């Protein structure tokens, strides 16, 4: 259930830290548990499309719900994206399809994470592609996302600074190692939250 944030500069081993996150690299030593070593959504860096609908890349290997759907639309800012769909979720998209901006990719990929309503969410920069009003959506509908969530932890992987007093507590990442987690009082003291 806790808001965090993971930010850094370009290039400094942020999307590698979400492929650490996602089991993704080499473990040389130490112990890891999360719960799941006891005998899943993914928003990626570069967003990617299954070849099927608008629908299917959505539902993602699930039962059909329209209220579901209905909720997820209108959470997930994809109005104006059926608006300018020219038959709506029957559109095929992927490839040989219907092009998608990165926005529109990213925003399908949002809405396939909430749809699955997962335990722990890995959003990677999500609102970059966005415009500011759709950031803007993401921040009130991703605080009813994560609201929504009935007390999953949510992580939020960002470059931007817009958000960070906006979410719950902030760990500081630079260089592919931590450099501080911690209060905004203490990353004052670090006089770096404040730049």
């Amino acid at each position: 259930g806790q808001l965090t944030m993971i930010v850094g500069q370009v290039g400094c081993g942020k999307s590698s830290l979400l492929l650490a996150t996602l089991g993704e690299m080499q473990k040389v030593s130490g112990a890891v548990f999360w719960n799941s070593n006891l005998p899943v959504a993914y928003a990626s860096q570069k967003p990617w499309l299954l070849n099927a609908t608008v629908e299917e890349n959505i539902t993602f290997e699930s039962p059909f719900n329209k209220q579901r759907y209905k909720m997820v639309i209108e959470a997930c800012s994809l109005q104006p994206d059926i608006d300018i769909l020219p038959h709506g979720d029957q559109t095929q998209i992927g490839e040989r399809g219907i092009n998608l901006s990165g926005g529109q990719r990213q925003r399908i990929s949002v809405a396939r994470a909430l749809y699955q309503q997962t335990n722990v969410v890995f959003l990677d920069d999500p609102f970059s592609a966005l415009d500011v009003h759709l950031s803007d959506h993401l921040m009130q509908a991703g605080i009813l996302e994560l609201l929504r969530d009935d007390k999953r932890t949510v992580v939020l992987v960002t470059h931007k600074l817009q958000y960070l007093p906006h979410a719950d507590w902030i760990i500081a990442m630079k260089d592919g190692t931590i450099q501080r987690e911690g209060t905004l009082k203490d990353f004052q003291r670090s006089e770096c939250q404040l730049f």
